[PDB]
This record gives structure tokens, C-alpha cells and sequence, in this order.
């Protein structure tokens, strides 16, 4: 319900940057894109640092996959190692069609929108004052990154 604040457009792609400030409760990341029409899957990771050997931590990774019937998985890598995946098989994502992702921090999940339709949520691993740094990998056109922040929502 703030204004966007973006802190880059059409980034490079794998991007890695710095997150400005800690994702407290209610604070959302907008991330406008472009799926390619050869994609096979993209990533939008938050993570621990940006350290790629040992590779840093990964609290929230957000995977979608454009082969089968398309999915997201969800999962947090921690030294190097995944833990238990969550799928979802109802996926707004295509090949050749554009998104704005909106990821809302909350006090115990992530809740992810698509065009701002619910698509998922994803329950903590580990603290959320734990991210610095946001990657995006993969075959993805990336528009922009920004951020915002909801008082509305930011006690649920
Ligand atoms: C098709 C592969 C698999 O199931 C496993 C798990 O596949 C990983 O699944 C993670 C999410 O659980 C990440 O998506 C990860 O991709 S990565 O580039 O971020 O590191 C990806 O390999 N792969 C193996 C045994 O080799």
C-alpha cells in the first residue's frame, strides 16, 4: 500500500543484490517479469549472504518449472544441503506471458501473489532477519525489483 520503491530495472540476469533493509512484517518485494518462450524454470532466492562457494544459505527459494504440466517449488537450502520441498501444481506462470510477484514477509510465512492472485504460502526455516541479499536465476526477463510495505496486512 506504499508507493513502489524500485531499486533496479532490467538487471542482469543471474542477479544477486543487497536487500536494503530487514524484511520485517509486511514488507513486500515486487518483482516484474517476463517469462521467455524457452524457459524451463527460473528462481527468485532469499538468502544468507552472497557467497557462492560455500554456496550462502537459502531461507525462502521460490522455483518455478515450465516442464510436465509447470509447478513451483519451494524449499530453503542450508549449507549446501535442501531440505524437504513444497510443491505447487496450481501455477499462474506460463511460457511467453509477463508477472508481477508480490512476496509478503509476515510474522510466520512467506505469502506469495501473482498477479495479484494468492498462489502460495510458505511457513519460516529460519528467521527472516537472516536475508541480505536476493538472487534471481535462471530463463527470466526481470523488468524491475522493488519494495514496499503493508501496515494492513503486516499483523497477519
Ligand atoms: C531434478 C532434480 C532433483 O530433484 C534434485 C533437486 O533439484 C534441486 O531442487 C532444489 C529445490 O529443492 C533446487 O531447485 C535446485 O536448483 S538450484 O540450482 O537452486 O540448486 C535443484 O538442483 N537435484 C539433483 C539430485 O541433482
Amino acid at each position: 500500500l506504499n508507493n513502489l520503491q524500485n531499486i533496479i530495472y532490467n538487471p542482469v540476469i543471474p542477479f544477486v543484490g543487497t536487500i536494503p533493509d530487514q524484511l520485517d512484517p509486511g514488507t513486500l518485494i515486487v518483482i516484474r517479469g517476463h517469462v521467455p518462450s524457452d524457459a524451463d524454470r527460473f528462481q527468485v532466492d532469499l538468502q544468507n549472504g552472497s557467497s557462492m562457494k560455500p554456496r550462502a544459505d537459502v531461507a525462502f527459494h521460490f522455483n518455478p518449472r515450465f516442464k510436465r504440466a509447470g509447478c513451483i517449488v519451494c524449499n530453503t537450502l542450508i549449507n549446501e544441503k535442501w531440505g524437504r520441498e513444497e510443491i505447487t501444481y496450481d501455477t499462474p506462470f506460463k511460457r511467453e506471458k509477463s508477472f508481477e510477484i508480490v512476496i509478503m514477509v509476515l510474522k510466520d510465512k512467506f505469502q506469495v501473489a501473482v498477479n495479484g492472485k494468492h498462489t502460495l504460502l510458505y511457513g519460516h526455516r529460519i528467521g527472516p532477519e537472516k536475508i541480505d541479499t536476493l538472487g534471481i536465476y535462471g530463463k527470466v526477463n526481470i523488468h524491475s525489483i522493488g519494495f514496499s510495505f503493508s501496515s494492513d496486512l503486516q499483523s497477519t
